[PDB]
């Protein structure tokens, strides 16, 4: 218990989940929605996925 | 610049690159045409390929 020629600094970082509040104003972006398009991706014998 | 006791004969090859007149008579061959098939290999969602 008997100090060193030199002291340290410690630096540490604390993770805190935080709940938010977003605002954003109307007429903020414009959109365009496409219609859904629909493919196969792995055609399983067994199973087919789309 | 002694002319030795033997004779050589110097061989070589020379690639030419020629342009070949074709001709065929009137009625040669029969092309048996048919209609072609179409299939639609990528079904991208962005653009699709046949």
């Amino acid at each position: 218990k008997i100090h060193p020629g030199v002291a340290m600094t410690v630096v540490r970082t604390d993770e805190i989940l935080s709940e938010n509040i977003l605002f954003s104003s109307r007429a903020s972006t414009s959109m365009f929605i496409g219609t859904p398009n629909v493919s196969r991706r792995e055609a399983r014998v067994d199973a087919v996925t789309f």
